[PDB]
């Protein structure tokens, strides 16, 4: 028996729904869908659908049941999706459907992507406050899945994660981010299974690696929650007891592999944390080193950025804590993956679905100890070829790394997919990323989207569901 949803946790749901109930209701996100087996005919259908949601008629029906008849068709070849709150939208986006033009809330292709998705599971720099907060307030499935985790990360650390999800007075640090984010990612994912998506394989980024080895069938659910727990109040503890020449600052510049090769002969306690981008680099050691590369860097015209951390992960900084990681994980089982895995850890490489479990005890301490091999990673799976890259995640911020690694790979038509993001209303969002899985025609029930009906206004006068 795990715990329950703590009583504080209780008391703080109640609080925000009455803050969501006091709100002014904004209209949703509906996803309209059509399609053909020809894009010409695709075009034809948008066009008439406009002509006829500009009628009496049209205007008369709400999108929901536009949307929901819509859904019923028979999904073709050449696809598009219309995102919109009213007929302006819908009819607007239509009209570029069918001119073949771009648009904001529109998506539309010629016919569907050949191989499956990629999850992204980063995480690193994504958090936000209030992250998650409205979307478990708002979705049912997603909600579940935050009170599972909440419930296994209340028996390994004793404290609530839900606690923090709902408190708008409290923030996040070291650890919180990483069990927080992670509770997020196992939710995310669940939700968009539940829709009926899959990944075709998974990529993780340091604080992500655990939720990628659970959407790989590589860890129960509780094993992945005993990985992202064990590595995060260590680190937390660690960073936290650091101080003047122990501390190991964390900063992202822009120089590439072979580049921080040349550049680091000058600077002996510099080491590679993650290899985020082809020229963009996570590099940590110590102040006075980490700051004379920054320097150098700003000189010869290019980014470099400090983190807010004492402690640098994925370096030697982290040889303490190996032993008691090795400790808290013993007893975890490792399984054999439902999907492909391009492991990080493992320099990037690929490990098929049904090959040998991988998510060993040595694989998390080499994960926290070692570097990142994102861009390899992301690489293999470009040079695969995969073109979806789906992230999981509060914030899209390693998808604007993914971009820079398929655009220097060549790819030029890559389907960058985010999730949640900070000051997009959730909901919203999530629905953009199922309308965008449908599109470019990877495992979707677009069915799912729309609620049960329960009377004839739930559709449209159109077909499939004409009345007679
Ligand atoms: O939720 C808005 C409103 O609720 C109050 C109590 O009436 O505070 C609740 O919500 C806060 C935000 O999550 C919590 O920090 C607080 O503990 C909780 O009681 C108001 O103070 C706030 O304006
Ligand atoms: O250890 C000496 C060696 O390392 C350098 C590199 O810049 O400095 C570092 O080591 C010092 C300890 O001896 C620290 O005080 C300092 O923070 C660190 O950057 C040089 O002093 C020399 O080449
Ligand atoms: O073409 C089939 C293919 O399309 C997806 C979405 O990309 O599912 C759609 O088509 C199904 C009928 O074949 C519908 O049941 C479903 O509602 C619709 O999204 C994929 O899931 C499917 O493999």
């Amino acid at each position: 028996e795990l715990p329950g949803v703590t009583e504080e946790a209780l008391r703080l749901k109640e609080a925000a729904l009455e803050e969501l109930a006091a709100q002014e209701v904004t209209a949703p996100l509906v996803p309209l869908a059509v399609s053909a087996f020809l894009t010409s005919r695709k075009k034809a259908a948008a066009a008439e659908l406009a002509d006829w949601m500009q009628s009496p008629e049209g205007q008369a029906s709400s999108l929901e049941s536009i949307g929901r008849s819509l859904s019923r068709r028979n999904h073709g070849r050449s696809r598009a999706v219309v995102l919109a709150h009213d007929h302006d939208e819908a009819i607007k986006g239509l009209r570029a459907v069918a001119a073949g033009k771009q648009a904001p809330n529109v998506f539309s292709v010629d016919g569907p992507v050949t191989t499956g998705p990629v999850w992204v599971l980063a995480g690193f720099g994504a958090q936000h406050r209030k992250m998650g907060k409205s979307l478990y307030l708002r979705n049912e499935v997603f909600a579940a899945w935050i009170e599972k985790v909440d419930a296994l990360v209340q028996d390994e650390l004793g404290y609530s994660v839900l606690e923090l999800i709902l408190d708008d007075a409290q923030d996040y640090g070291i650890e919180t981010t990483q069990v927080t984010i992670f509770a997020i990612q196992i939710a995310l994912g669940e939700l968009l299974r539940h829709h009926g998506a899959k990944p075709a394989a998974v990529i993780g980024q340091s604080l992500g690696e655990a939720a990628s080895a659970y959407f790989a069938g590589g860890l129960s659910l509780r094993d992945a929650t005993r990985a992202i727990c064990s590595r995060s109040h260590l680190m937390g503890e660690g960073e936290a007891m650091l101080f003047g020449e122990y501390i190991r600052l964390m900063a992202l510049v822009e120089y590439s592999a072979d580049e921080i090769r040349e550049v680091f002969s000058d600077f002996p306690d510099l080491e590679v944390c993650v290899y985020a981008a082809p020229t963009q680099t996570v590099i940590g050691g110590p102040p006075e080193q980490v700051d004379a590369i920054l320097a150098r860097a700003e000189a010869e015209g290019k980014f470099a950025r400090k983190f807010a951390t004492k402690g640098a992960s994925h370096t030697s900084q982290m040889d303490p804590l190996l032993g008691e990681l090795t400790a808290e994980l013993q007893g975890i089982k490792p399984t054999s993956p439902t999907c492909g895995i391009f492991s990080t850890v493992h320099e990037g490489r690929y490990i098929k679905p049904g090959g040998e479990p991988i998510h060993d005890v040595e694989y998390w301490k080499k994960g926290l100890r070692h570097s990142v091999y994102f861009t390899h990673g992301i690489r293999n799976a470009v040079d695969s070829g995969h073109t979806t890259f789906l992230e999981l995640a509060p914030n899209p911020v390693a998808l604007m790394q993914v971009a820079l690694t398929t655009a220097d790979a060549g790819l030029h038509d890559a389907q960058l997919i985010p999730t949640l993001a900070r000051k997009q209303d959730e909901v919203s969002s999530m629905v953009s990323t199922m309308a965008q899985l449908y599109v470019y025609g990877h495992d979707l029930d677009i069915r799912t989207l729309f609620s049960r009906a329960s009377g004839p206004q739930d559709y449209a006068n159109i077909p499939p569901t004409r009345f007679k």
